[PDB]
């Protein structure tokens, strides 16, 4: 077992102080955050509105960078 | 260390001589103004056509016709 659990660190609470301390934690704790569904959508990205040299690395080290990392 | 017209056989009088440099300078056709024209990259063929964002074609053609002068 490695999971990293919660520790009530002082205190000895009853049973149902428990229980009270863990329905508020469970309803206060967060919702999906970084939602499962986080589609891909590069249309009109910033990196294709900028200018660039013909010679730029930024070419390469930016503009083909950020649309071939996945 | 010109290159001279060149007359292998016979010899011409100098009234032929004249007819036949007069005649050839006549045919001498062109634009009376051969120099370096003026660069216009305003809708180059490079420019249309389309090129996978990791082509290095990017590099080899469209930037090479870019820059090259």
């Amino acid at each position: 077992d490695h999971e990293a659990h919660i520790k009530v660190l002082r205190g000895e609470p009853t049973p149902e102080e428990m229980a009270a301390l863990m329905a508020v934690l469970a309803s206060a704790g967060g919702g999906p955050a970084e939602p499962v569904k986080k589609e891909r959508n590069m249309w009109g990205h910033p990196v294709d509105k900028l200018r660039y040299s013909v010679f730029s690395w930024q070419r390469v080290t930016l503009l083909e960078r950020t649309h071939m990392r996945r």
